[PDB]
């Protein structure tokens, strides 16, 4: 069969000490590459993988996805939240890594900024999955912005440094991705800032989504992302508006990744399953209400129902689900999986006092045919959905037939 390595793990009863962040409770671990006793993913199948975390702090936290090869540690970008006010904050980050057999990948905390919430109210997650195995028409990039000076107001955000870009599809001299291989792409970013920042994602000259985060002095991470089916020559890029700050503190970086999931014309079209939907309704949510994302950007194979907000599995398999929510107050959402009655997988909470925020969560889930996945509101219901402060829910099948 084709290789299907993919995992998600959360914290519940983590072992104590060291700077490796151990996610002790496994949600998904197909081919068991993840070691919950150590917090380390081990590569068996060489290739390009995507790794991401969404970790809850109440104080100061700085985290970095670290890898090793032949036992030698390879340090990398960091992501921090230093709000430091006692309220829940989600720090997030992610990147593509090209790995060889035996390489390991993990999340490390800064020993001086290492606060991670411990308790039952909300969750922290680490996930990863193979994008394509090594050894052929692919597209993948992770780029970063290696400068201390922020973008100009109302301009395209250039990411000048490359972590991986084997097809040259992101051009660091123009700041744009240009499609060579037509098909369905995932695009995602995590940008560090210490003043207000809105990031806009553009496709062929049209603004697709915008996410904003406000801060004064302390460091936070603005995240966003979307699935788009692109044709040859189409351009995608990120931009800022009047809120342009990308000045991270030491140890907090900015990354933009993208990768082709489903090439057009590569067969088993019914298996190309991907949706991205935004919420344009701002009626107050009540506790236990399914959160409807009414506006469809992408819905390949029509497994997402915008009238309900639920995804329903037709092709059993491994899926990655993700969301980014704008908000002006305290927000907790339950990620639900089940049939008639669904059960909570995790709760993500992210608090905000007298400000604007963008939070995110994601999870790899194995689904059987007929199971539903959706987001469910709680008593902490400050969720905002509008042009210039979007809320989006997305999901995609990881391993369609070759
Ligand atoms: C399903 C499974 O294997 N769960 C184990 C659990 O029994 C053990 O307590 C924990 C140690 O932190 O590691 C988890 O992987
Ligand atoms: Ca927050």
């Amino acid at each position: 069969d084709q290789p299907r390595p993919a995992f998600s793990a959360i914290r519940r009863n983590p072992p104590m000490g060291g700077n490796v962040v151990i996610f002790d409770t496994v949600i998904t671990n197909q081919e068991e590459p993840y070691q919950n006793h150590s917090g380390r993913f081990v590569c068996t199948v060489p290739g390009y993988y995507y790794f991401t975390f969404q970790v809850l702090s109440q104080w100061e936290i700085c985290l970095s996805i670290v890898s090793s090869s032949r036992g030698q540690v390879r340090r990398s970008l960091g992501f921090c939240d230093t709000t430091n006010k006692g309220l829940f904050q989600v720090v997030s980050g992610g990147m593509v890594l090209q790995l060889q057999q035996g390489d390991q990948v993990w999340v490390e905390k800064d020993p001086k900024k290492g606060h991670i919430y411990q308790g039952s109210e909300a969750d922290s997650v680490f996930s990863g999955f193979l994008i394509f195995p090594s050894a052929k028409f692919q597209s993948v990039f992770t780029v970063t912005r290696q400068t201390h000076q922020p973008p100009a107001p109302n301009s395209l955000i250039r990411f000048n440094a490359v972590l991986t870009n084997p097809q040259g599809d992101y051009d660091t001299s123009t700041g744009k991705f240009t499609c060579k291989v037509p098909g369905l792409y995932y695009f995602v970013y995590h940008a560090s800032h210490t003043a207000n920042l809105c990031v806009l994602l553009y496709r062929s000259g049209v603004k697709v989504v915008t996410f904003c985060g406000h801060t004064s002095k302390t460091n936070q991470v603005n995240s966003g992302g979307v699935l788009l089916r692109l044709q040859v020559g189409e351009e995608v890029w990120l931009a800022v508006n009047d809120y342009y700050d990308m000045v991270g503190i030491q140890g907090s970086d900015s990354v933009f990744s993208g990768f082709l999931l489903f090439p057009d014309g590569s067969a088993k079209a019914t298996q190309k399953i991907a949706f991205s939907a935004t919420r344009t309704i701002n009626v107050p949510l009540r506790r236990d209400q399914t959160i409807r994302f009414d506006h469809v950007i992408t819905n390949m194979n029509n497994n997402y129902e915008p009238r309900s907000g639920k995804f329903t599995c037709k092709v059993p398999g491994l899926y990655y689900f993700t969301y980014h929510a704008s908000s002006r107050g305290n927000l907790c959402v339950n990620l639900m999986r089940g049939r008639e009655r669904a059960q909570k997988v995790v709760t993500f909470c992210d608090y905000a006092y007298n400000t604007f925020q963008v939070t995110t969560g994601g999870m790899v889930l194995k689904l059987e045919q007929g199971e539903n996945v959706f987001l469910q509101a709680t008593d902490k219901n400050s969720l905002l959905g509008m042009e210039g402060a979007n809320s989006i829910f997305s999901g995609f099948l990881l391993f369609p037939d070759m």
